[PDB]
């Protein structure tokens, strides 16, 4: 069901934090769109923080979902879940030990987020959420935006 909150968005994915809040990667959002989920884009309030893209809709869109906790990253050492959906529809939950929070430079651009280590990702996976459980509540910490071409290093864009 939480998987139902991940939906094809442009060249990547996005996630319904609530019935009205939708988050994605800044590299994924369709730049020349005049409508999202039937809503005129003029009616949608979009905020961009580096690679974190945040879409507040005027009315609730996903009335079936509940509002989730959204925070700027996770505590260091937290083993997070990277909920990756592939174009085939396959579900690919990946374990990632979250690392330090920082302003990072990625392909010349400045990105606020949190490094992680997979315990693979591909171009089409951007916009997919990082989530961990804290008590009884699941917590969204950000969206996938990059991965180093060396070893295991993923970037979760935050804020
Ligand atoms: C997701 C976005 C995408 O496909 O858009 C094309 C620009 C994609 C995911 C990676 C592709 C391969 N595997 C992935 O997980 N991300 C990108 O294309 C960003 C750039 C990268 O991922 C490079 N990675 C890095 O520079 C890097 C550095 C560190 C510590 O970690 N990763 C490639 C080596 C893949 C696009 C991007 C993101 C943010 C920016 F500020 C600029 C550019």
């Amino acid at each position: 069901s939480i998987w139902s909150r991940i939906v094809n968005f442009g060249s990547g994915w996005g996630f319904w934090v609530s019935p009205s809040l939708f988050i994605t990667s800044t590299h994924v959002i369709p730049q020349s769109a005049k409508e999202f989920f039937g809503v005129p884009i003029k009616q949608i309030q979009i905020h961009k923080s580096g690679e974190f893209c945040r879409l507040r809709f005027p009315k609730p869109i996903r009335t079936d979902v509940t509002g989730m906790i959204l925070e700027e990253g996770a505590p260091e050492g937290t083993v997070a879940t990277l909920l990756i959906k592939r174009p085939t529809g396959e579900l690919m939950p990946l374990a990632a030990r979250m690392g330090t929070h920082a302003t990072m430079k990625i392909q010349g651009r400045t990105v606020g987020g949190q490094m992680g280590m997979l315990l693979g990702t591909t171009p089409g996976d951007c916009g997919c959420p990082y989530i961990y459980k804290r008590g009884n509540d699941y917590v969204v910490i950000g969206v996938h935006t990059a991965a180093a071409r060396g070893g295991n290093t993923v970037i979760c864009a935050t804020q």
